[PDB]
């Protein structure tokens, strides 16, 4: 019955959107693909036929029920309203609409019922991938005990930066692997291909800098701040206290978060495990890892401990890993599309 | 004038001890090396001559002024008292003596003057490498504002596990690098050499598990707990609140820490930078990385921000990287030896 479009169909997220529409048997009677000029004209196979890659800027959106955007914020600022004007419900995987009070910022199993129905601009915004990984986990704990403060340190995979991050990690690793053991005694022993995407080499390194420094005197990047703004909007906690540090690691796909979460009443590790074991979009594991998360749908959560720095057992430390291309981007937009058409 | 010994001279830390004794022109008129049977007999070059590798268990310690141990805790429990009995001041890089109230646990520029002189057992304990990286930084901030709570998430290099960790990371990376991009869509796409040292693959992964689970019902590992016990003893803050999560990353050498530190009075990022820029054993940088830290002596510190989850500007978030074989192990023992013989 449904007509679906994918805007930005050739990028990594677009590819995963395509794979998931197919794998999840999304009941779309028509599927359309869009990219930008010079990518358009080409056809891409989808379930037994070849689909034209149309021009997102100039193609006619009429007829589409839902469009999944993963084409950057610039494209979204212009095209999402154009599509919505043509009657299309837009689900946007970009930062363009996230701060707009008339655009719900939705994690499918968290705040769909609460926020998704109120969309006067015809747009639903897809959350930041790093934040998204934590949301199915934190929602469950919040409902139980009321979340009041987060400390977060992330371990972010390079596919977060698109193909460019993947290529930068791969080319560096390939160039230096031959002399790798020398890095044990001298981090400058080898010749790394010059970094381009990242501020330092990423292979065999960690880089505590993701994004642009916000012009607010804070020293925080926009990615650091997304953890604050988006957790607040998604969980419906306008005054949530959040301190996040986004750190890039040499992992291809799978973002991880070391989370110290404080609640308004005591919440034990045993009780947190009991609640998360049940939970939608969550899998309880002893040691979450991004390799285990990459290619699967659920947020992996474990290493749940009391944080003694919070009085009276109101604080936990826990670790989460999640696929940043799947739940972190493509999958969530599709789950929203599923709930919209249930 | 001085007579120095190195017990465990053939391991990674022993190698760095040897390199540094040479590079730092340590005024030892005699240098002796020790390992265990089957490593002994061999000679190792040191500054213009070849030194016999003696048997740590059966050799006679008499004559040595100082012995630097990096031979594990089991060996230390027995041999450190034997050496101390023979009049040797023992500086031990192991966990054996760290919890002993009659053994100072010393970071050279932090608590040497305060604690080192009181050593009734003839032993000074070298701190955990992960904790050690943070100590020259936190001491300076503590002196200014009084440190009261830490949250810590680490990014720990594999040389922390000796040659075995280095080899496990190298062999895995070499085996899978050919098909690496497949990990973007499926973390289980490739055949990793089976892990042995770590609970999961380490190449292109992160593994939130370092050490043995403590039999105290906490869910914490012994490495997680070292951040609590050792920070308390080193900084002289018996009731310091600490929550740490130790996470292994695919880095050869260089441990990193994302630290959220709370003080008893307001401490601004600007003021923290002013204090650390001066500081002994510290280098202020925009983006600390373990590749930059590996092969150098100072703790690299930056990304200093206010943590808004702490009222009234009493909380910071900051990031530290430090070489775990140098300051984290070998260098600190040598700096203590230097201060003992100044």
């Amino acid at each position: 019955g449904l007509s679906i479009g994918i805007v930005g169909a050739t990028g990594q997220v677009g590819q995963v959107m395509r794979t998931l529409l197919d794998e999840r048997d999304f009941p779309a009677s028509a599927v359309r693909f869009f990219a930008s000029a010079r990518s358009q004209g080409r056809k891409l196979a989808f379930r037994g036929q070849e689909i034209e890659v149309e021009d997102a800027e100039t193609a006619d959106p009429s007829g589409l029920d839902i469009a999944l955007f993963s084409a950057g914020s610039a494209m979204s600022k212009v095209q999402a309203p154009r599509f919505a004007a043509a009657g299309v419900t837009v689900i946007d995987n970009s930062s363009a609409w996230r701060k707009d009070p008339d655009v719900p910022l939705v994690v499918s199993e968290v705040n769909f019922e609460r926020d998704a129905h109120r969309r006067p601009k015809g747009i639903i915004a897809n959350p930041n991938c790093t934040t998204m990984a934590a949301m199915p986990v934190l929602k469950v704990l919040h409902d139980e005990a009321r979340l009041v403060r987060l400390v977060v340190s992330s371990y972010q995979a390079v596919s977060g930066s698109g193909l460019a991050g993947v290529a930068e990690l791969a080319e560096q690793a390939r160039a230096v692997i031959g002399g790798a053991e020398q890095l044990v005694y001298d981090g400058g022993a080898l010749e790394f291909p010059p970094p381009n995407t990242y501020v330092a080499p990423i292979a065999f390194n960690v880089v505590p800098l993701a994004g642009s420094l916000v012009d607010d005197g804070s020293g925080e990047t926009d990615e650091d701040q997304k953890l604050r703004f988006e957790s607040r909007k998604i969980l419906g906690i306008p005054d949530l206290l959040v301190s996040g540090t986004c750190v890039r690691v040499p992992v291809f796909t799978g973002h991880s978060l070391s989370i110290n979460a404080e609640f308004a009443q005591p919440l034990s590790p045993e009780r947190a495990r009991e609640l998360l074991d049940g939970a939608t979009g969550v899998q309880l594991v002893d040691v979450p890892t991004p390799l285990a998360a990459a290619g699967v749908d659920e947020s992996l959560v474990g290493r749940i401990r009391r944080d003694p720095g919070v009085p009276d057992g109101r604080g936990l430390a826990l670790f989460v890993s999640g696929d940043n291309l799947r739940k972190g981007a493509a999958l969530n937009t599709i789950q929203i599309a599923e709930l919209l058409t249930a």
